[PDB]
């Protein structure tokens, strides 16, 4: 996917309550800086919850392209809220930037 499409989709539909930059504070979502590899709740700051725990994978891009989808079908008892990045390309796009983002 595109990281310039990502970039936008991350502005659009992600960059209000997370960062991937240092710095970035802590919003309603924990910084992701450095994501991909760490596991569901890792991100020191905000309260994961026990869905999120109980999941317990390692995040790469599969796993978003899955989780984008259906947060509810990866994580049983989620926060809402948005349906899911129902277009495949969008999820492939912004998985494409967040590599990019958060290694910078
Ligand atoms: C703020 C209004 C949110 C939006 C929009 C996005 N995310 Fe988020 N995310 C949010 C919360 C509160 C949480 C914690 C779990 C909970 O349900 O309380 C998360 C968690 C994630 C995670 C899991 C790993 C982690 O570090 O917590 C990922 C991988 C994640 N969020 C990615 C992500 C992306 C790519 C978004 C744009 C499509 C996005 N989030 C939007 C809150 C919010
Ligand atoms: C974040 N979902």
């Amino acid at each position: 996917g595109d990281v310039e499409k990502g970039k936008k989709i991350f502005v659009q539909k992600c960059a209000q309550c997370h960062t991937v930059e240092k710095g970035g504070k802590h919003k309603t979502g924990p910084n992701l800086h450095g994501l991909f590899g760490r596991k569901t709740g890792q991100a020191p700051g905000f309260t994961y919850t026990d869905a999120n725990k109980n999941k317990g994978i390692t995040w790469k891009e599969e796993t978003l392209m899955e989780y984008l989808e259906n947060p509810k079908k990866y994580i049983p008892g989620t926060k809402m809220i948005f349906a899911g990045i129902k277009k495949k390309t969008e999820r492939e796009d912004l998985i494409a930037y967040l590599k990019k983002a958060t290694n910078e």
